[PDB]
């Protein structure tokens, strides 16, 4: 049970979508995830732009995704892929488990949360600093929090947290709102301060817990300190493509897997879709769509 | 009563709806124009089981959910048909069958229309047994004999869905082998639904008032046979809804589909497209939603700089 027609790496929106179509296309399919299934979708506080769901908590939506995919593929949680190399008869997937064999592969490993790189970030990790609001937002009920990064992720994180924390403050590097207008309105509606043009210089605390965050205005230099209890960091993503070393699948300057209009990688038989691919739009809807494409594109070629 | 919007989306189908939600959340005033009532081809899908999140759901049901979702973000003008798109200084002029609409940007999501067989009796029997939508007219032949021309995914699921209330169903595929995904192939065999292959329909026959049967010539032996059916459903292809684009400047491929880049941009600045209308599309709700999402986000991205 380590041999399948198609092996998909990553149990997230893209992967799940690819699975259902791979199966329905008549292929035996296996989805391998280095952790429990769900992907970043499970960490989404509230999803309102996935067609068909007016408003659904990410973890809940991820549950529906997985259960849907479950009816067509074997979901192997806890299996991390470390390499992929083609062989005359498919490919070999070296894992933290054993070794899997597939004729075709679809890489849907998404991304990881980027780090800020400032004094006190490493030190206070698990001491008031977090990269997942849905995971640790509860810790700060009735408390003060600062969200570093005002993009769509940071915006909804803070918007959702403001429901139960004492107060939320958003600190954005760019001299403008980086989150979609729907969040801009919601943020202004809940009176959530959104500090733009601010560069965080330091996360500070009492050696035990976080007590505040230092940031300076990029233009005037004015440095300021704001006291909170929790600091959540949403300042970017990183493609999870490290396991593709010596695989032959081309990547762009930032680590993303380059693919053609039919989700094909530079390596015959290997397809990719989702937040992991180059130029992706970072949404569940596009991942689902592109995961669909990869699978049908896979089939299309399978029939010569 | 307004005709001016930051962005006009042409076509209220899966792609248009997704694009609408995204364009609206990005701050734009949005309007979705459809020549008929909203829903698009999704509403004619008997049973959708490959759109992530819904294990199984009747097409008409999913379309409603889509429309209700989109309505919260845009104005859906049913019964308005775009006849042309012309670029002006302020953006675009969109001539319809209900005055000219104006928009800064436009997204084309008009999908496709069903293709016609082109055989004798197809016209003269339309509405008298002939049809291109089983979800629409299938229930009429509940208990009678039927034949669906075309064994693609659409035709297949049409036959599979009807076999639940009809007498019998015979598919007639032009290509030699099965042309529908494996999931449908094993459903057909299970239900014992005949799947005549390498058959080329030559005529739809009836008694002048109602359809009685269809004649086809096996592309191999060259012969010609006949089958007893009350109703016939046609799913032999699709045509891009792009004729209204004549002289607009938007590049179409040799088959009429809009050609777009990786960011859903057509050849005309300010005009984007997504869904079954785009050349190379995979003809699924999922990818339609996905590209609709991209088009709107791409449109937003280009609006700033
Ligand atoms: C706070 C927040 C809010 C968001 N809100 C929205 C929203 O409202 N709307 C929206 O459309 N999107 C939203 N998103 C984004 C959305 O969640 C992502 O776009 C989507 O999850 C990407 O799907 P994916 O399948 O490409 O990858 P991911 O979901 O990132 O999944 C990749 C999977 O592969 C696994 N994996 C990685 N490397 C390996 C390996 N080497 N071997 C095996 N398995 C591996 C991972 O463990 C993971 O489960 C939000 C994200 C965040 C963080
Ligand atoms: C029987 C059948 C079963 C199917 N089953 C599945 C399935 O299980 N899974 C799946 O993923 N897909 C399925 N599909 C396909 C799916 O329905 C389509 O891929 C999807 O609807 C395409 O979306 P779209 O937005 O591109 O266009 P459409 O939904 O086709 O919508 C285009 C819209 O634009 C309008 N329009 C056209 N021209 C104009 C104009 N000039 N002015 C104004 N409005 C205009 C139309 O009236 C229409 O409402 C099925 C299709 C059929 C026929």
């Amino acid at each position: 049970e380590r041999d399948f027609d198609v092996v998909i790496v990553g149990a997230g929106a893209a992967g799940f979508s690819a699975a259902v179509y791979a199966a329905r296309s008549g292929f035996s399919v296996a989805i391998l995830d280095k952790a429990v299934a769900g992907g970043l979708t499970a960490e989404a506080p509230l999803v309102e732009n996935y067609l068909g769901f007016k408003s659904i908590v990410g973890s809940e939506l991820a549950k529906l995704f997985a259960d849907h995919a479950a009816n067509y593929a074997k979901i192997r949680e806890g299996v991390e892929v470390r390499s992929i190399k083609k062989t005359q008869g498919g490919f070999d997937i070296e894992t933290n488990d054993d070794t899997y064999h597939a004729k075709y592969v679809i890489i849907t490993t998404g991304t990881t949360h980027k780090h800020l790189g400032v004094k006190g970030e490493s030190e206070y990790f698990g001491k008031g600093t977090s990269y997942c609001s849905t995971c640790d937002g509860y810790l700060f009920k009735g408390k003060r929090v600062v969200t570093i990064g005002g993009g769509n992720s940071g915006a909804i994180a803070a918007i959702s947290m403001s429901e139960y924390v004492k107060n939320v403050t958003i600190i954005e590097y760019m001299p403008k709102y980086m989150c979609e207008n729907a969040y801009v309105q919601e943020i202004k509606k809940r009176n959530i301060p959104y500090i733009m043009n601010a560069q965080v210089t330091e996360i500070v605390g009492d050696g035990k817990k976080v007590t505040g965050v230092k940031y300076k205005d990029r233009t005037t230099g004015e440095e300021k300190l704001i006291e909170t209890d929790g600091v959540f960091i949403y300042v970017g993503l990183i493609p999870q493509t490290s396991f593709l070393k010596d695989s032959g699948v081309k990547l762009d300057e930032r680590g993303y897997i380059v693919v053609d209009s039919r989700q094909r990688t530079s390596v015959p038989g290997v397809y990719a879709a989702g937040d992991v691919t180059s130029g992706n739009f970072a949404q569940i809807a596009s991942a689902v769509g592109d995961g669909c494409k990869a699978a049908l594109s896979l089939y299309s070629d399978s029939i010569s």
